[PDB]
């Protein structure tokens, strides 16, 4: 590989390079765009396309002031008509936005001068700040277009820190440095996201020379001891792993059921001896947060109270030594992506995990992208966001958000609970932080005493790099370990 060229690896590819269809899945949409805001290497709100902003004592106008001299890709100038579109298009239910509930409680944009934009809410959303990160949208090119299916979803023009060059799908994106970049001089003239979901092979790439960088699962990592043309750089996250109970299963709809299979796993023994200390027990979502109650009921390792809990439901052991209910065994199958080991390894021991207390249970391992686990039994799930903690909470468990009800949720397994809407919709709309922390308390707590879940795992992630490259720092990662390449426009070799 060439010195003005970078070849990263990511596991995660998207459809549309395109702000408004962004799901926190791919690491694209930030190297063509960028938005109002940006973090820093400490996860500080930084200022982007805003130079400054001021906030209403009430929390319903934002004044934003903007950087003028800002170009888009096409040499066009970015302006306060670009920030009204994106906005109001991010609004739009007609564009079917992943990102609509960010910006649903929104009133009016106002234009008042070319640099200054008045935003109005009709609540207040104190992650507003967080969500305008996203990246802007190019108003000359999309005013006249259909959002949703314009051929602009694969022929982006952003002002991020990299322009677009070509694509080819299933294969790699290939990005050239935006010499006009206002924040910073792009490093590296040619960058290549490859995109490659198996690690087994991102690993022998590696070693070929055929990419600068990966995220590499933790199993593999030792592959890489002695190699002198790679250092690695450890990475906490808030992405932790789960088993997603789909309510809509004859037994996993049960309370009791759900409350049982909590209790039979033991997370410690997961965490030391499968990830090997490269990684903590998860209890909730927002345990990296400042969300975080640090003063919650957990479901503790106890086979005998699980097992108990399944004859108070009304099951009954049979001849084998299995749940009966009704004449009907206690049985669901385990899904898991068997392009992730971790994942597979993990829905094998909750296999055991559950057999020993007598539970029926069948591991399937597919390829992500194989198959749909919305409809699924059970599903080896991941989430997480180092940002507000709304984020990955409201679309992953407000009842609205139900995929099978919601095109644009992430509520994959159905998941219904009157306390949890509550919570998650007064925190989202609470400008006192104090206050936040006691709704997303009530959030926390009304997930212990109604389980979507089983939480596992927070997860490490472990950045396998060139020695050559210069200039990346690490940070609090998201799901996936999306974020990684954050600075990426500061790389060079
Ligand atoms: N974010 C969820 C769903 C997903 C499927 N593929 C990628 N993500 C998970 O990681 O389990
Ligand atoms: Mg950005
Ligand atoms: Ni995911």
């Amino acid at each position: 590989i060439p010195k003005d060229t970078l070849i990263i690896a990511v596991e995660n590819e998207i459809a549309r390079i395109n702000p408004a269809y962004s799901e926190d899945h791919d690491a694209v949409i930030n190297l063509v765009f960028s938005g109002l805001t940006r973090f820093d290497e400490n996860m500080s709100l930084k200022p982007d396309l805003a130079k400054s902003w001021d906030i209403s004592k009430d929390g319903l106008v934002y004044d934003i002031f903007l950087r003028d001299d800002v170009l888009w890709h096409d040499g066009v100038k970015f302006s306060a008509d670009d920030v009204k579109f994106s906005i109001e298009a991010f609004k739009n239910p007609k564009n079917n936005s992943s990102i609509y509930v960010n910006f649903e409680d929104i009133k009016s944009v106002e234009i008042l001068n070319p640099s200054h934009v008045k935003i109005t809410l009709f609540k207040p959303y104190p992650a507003f700040l967080d969500a305008l990160s996203i990246g802007m949208l190019p108003k000359h090119l999309l005013e006249n277009e259909n959002l949703n299916t314009s051929s602009f979803n694969q022929n982006p023009i952003g002002t991020g820190p990299y322009k677009f060059v070509k694509w080819k799908k299933g294969e790699y994106v290939e990005f050239k440095a935006n010499e006009h970049f206002y924040l910073d001089k792009v490093k590296t003239p040619r960058l290549i996201i490859k995109h490659i979901f198996d690690p087994s092979i991102a690993s022998a790439e590696l070693k070929n020379g055929k990419i600068d960088a990966a995220l590499i699962d933790v199993s593999l990592l030792n592959i890489f001891k002695n190699d002198e043309n790679f250092g690695i750089l450890r990475e906490k996250s808030a992405d932790y792993r789960a088993l997603m109970f789909n309510l809509d299963n004859e037994f996993l709809k049960d309370l009791k059921v759900r409350q049982a299979l909590n209790y039979a796993v033991d997370k410690e023994s997961i965490v030391k001896n499968l990830l090997h200390d490269y990684a903590f027990v998860a209890n909730h979502p927002l345990e990296r947060s400042w969300a975080n109650s640090k003063n919650f009921k957990i479901y503790k390792y106890d086979p005998k109270k699980a097992e108990d809990l399944l004859v108070s439901a009304g099951f009954k052991k049979n001849k084998d030594g299995n749940f009966e209910k009704d004449g009907k065994i206690l049985e669901f199958e385990i899904w898991a992506m068997s392009n992730d080991p971790l994942r597979v390894s993990l829905a094998g021991i909750l296999q055991s995990e559950f057999r020993k207390i007598g539970v029926v249970s069948k591991v399937v391992a597919k390829p992500a992208g194989s198959f749909d686990y919305s409809k699924v039994d059970s599903f080896l799930i991941g989430w997480g966001s180092p940002l507000d903690p709304d984020f990955h909470t409201f679309r992953v468990f407000e009842s609205s958000q139900d995929s099978a009800l919601n095109d644009e949720g992430w509520n994959f397994g159905h998941y219904h609970d009157k306390k949890v809407d509550i919570a998650l919709q007064k925190a989202r709309n609470t400008s006192n932080l104090e206050e936040r922390k006691k709704y997303y308390k009530d959030f926390i707590d009304a997930l212990y005493e109604n389980p979507p879940f089983i939480f596992l795992a927070y997860l490490d992630f472990a950045l396998v790099y060139n020695k050559d490259l210069k200039g990346i720092k690490t940070r609090t990662l998201g799901h996936h370990g999306v974020g990684f390449t954050w600075n990426v426009y500061e790389w060079s070799k």
